[PDB]
DNA sequence: ATGCTGGTTTTTTTT
DNA sequence: TTTTTCCAGCATC
């Protein structure tokens, strides 16, 4: 239930967002949001990005061809353990293992056996990317010829690798909104390490294939001109008749079911322990 | 021109437009246009006031700037904006110092030991703690010339407390607001407490516990020295002017790196 | 539909 | 000669 807005000023109006364009003003609620897309020519205000972060949304700059700027918020969530457990899991090398098995295995459509040696998977991953860059290239009509990145290589982006790139800021976007909006951190990747987001791809890569693939396809086969929009179009029908936030949200909540384990009264760290907070204790 | 920490610079910007101007930051206020060099800009901090542009963002997240959308004087944490270019070094050091119950005792030691010598105990120094801020309590009582500390609040009812209570509770407010700030500008996160554990802003408590006694305290207790009307304002006010006039970022920042050094 | 004014409705060694 | 000069709700009739 995302929204794009694009050469407006978006501030808060009556205890709401307003965007002020040519066609007048455009009051949206922003109980159902998720991620408000800033593409470019739009100045924001301080008072909406406040309400945005507040409410659980996070604000996504996409652009012309430029970096990713997410705006973050607090996170619906009080105190969350989610995130303690996200932590734990991060920190320990076997949980963090089973972690990166069930981020790579959940990707497959038909579910894997048991037994299946790691480190495969990891390849087998890649086939079937492959073979569904190959699918829908044979399905639409479109040539494929790889995506833009490799080695060597800076040969220019043609139609699909730029819708690719398109949806795949969009999803990168909704991904971000899922995860700190069910209060965990982007930063803790399991697959994706070193940056404050690694997560978001970590997540963003379940559904990558399933629904910016087909997407990205049907858009340059009709197309090749204005994709970047058309791809958005597209991408928005997909996620909003697979109900796919909602889906990531349960993914995200599933995902840490191995390990162990109001909203004012605190605590106090002890050795496996805690102590109450917020008490005088000595003479 | 813009003041540093250790490392890269930062600005914090109210009642303002900020654009991008000539490949840097431009400022639109009353006083007219004002440049500001992106190049090596930590943190971009937002007041009230101030409407961004996505080309401004766009040049900020090219250059590896974050942007804090805070309150007057950071005296509030209200929104991070990042770029995927932010290194989690410091955020995954903190991490593994706090999932570790070694490293996690030394961390919470260190923590310990900046808010005094020392001594050598396990659960006492809680109690240790305890009597540094009663008796502080106390020393701020007598010179400001008040009623105790006591510390009664309720939650559920915010005028359900003495005005020293309110205004220590504003207080701790504001050093809340720019403990997060603080911490997440540098790259840490405020839900890795050592002490404190199971809020998602327990570190920004261990690290604003760090500077209450000597800022929080005496503010208040000065505060309803002055009078007892507006006390939740005043105190506001008194610790904007002590935080500027001390350069409490710079000290909490430095604090905070000096944290995870040799661990 | 026009001045104004405050920058956000706080608390975590309280019980 | 190629825009940006604080934003938003409160109080008043």
């Amino acid at each position: 239930s995302y929204l794009y807005v694009e050469h407006a000023v978006v501030e808060r109006e009556a205890g709401g967002i307003g965007i002020y364009d040519q066609e007048g003003l455009t009051l949206a609620p922003v109980a159902g949001l998720g991620v408000l897309f800033l593409g470019p020519g739009t100045r924001i205000t301080h008072a909406a990005v406040r309400l945005l972060a507040e409410n659980g949304c996070t604000v996504a700059w996409v652009g012309e061809g430029m970096a990713r700027f997410y705006a973050q918020g607090l996170g619906d969530t009080r105190s969350a353990a989610r995130f303690y457990r996200q932590a734990r899991a991060w920190a320990d090398p076997a949980l963090h293992l089973e972690v990166v098995m069930r981020l790579y295995r959940m990707r497959f459509s038909e579910p894997l056996p048991e037994g299946l040696t790691l480190e495969q998977v990891r390849g087998l991953e890649g086939v079937r990317v492959r073979n569904a860059y190959a699918r829908w290239s044979r399905e639409t009509g479109v040539p494929w010829y790889g995506r833009s990145y490799d080695r060597g290589n800076w040969r220019a982006a043609d139609p699909v690798n730029r819708a690719l790139s398109a949806g795949a800021s969009y999803l990168y976007g909704l991904a971000h909104a899922a995860i700190v909006s069910l209060g965990f951190s982007p930063a803790l990747g399991f697959i994706h390490t070193g940056k404050l987001l690694s997560f978001v791809y970590d997540i963003a890569d379940l559904y990558k294939a399933d629904y910016l693939v087909p997407a990205a396809f049907r858009t340059v086969a009709e197309s090749e001109e204005a994709v970047e929009r058309r791809v958005r179009r597209a991408l928005r029908e997909a996620i909003q008749e697979g109900r796919l936030l909602e889906r990531m949200a349960e993914d995200l909540l599933n995902l840490f079911r191995g390990l162990g384990l109001p909203t004012r009264p605190g605590g106090l760290w002890d050795l496996e322990g805690e102590v109450e907070g917020g008490v005088a204790y000595g003479g």
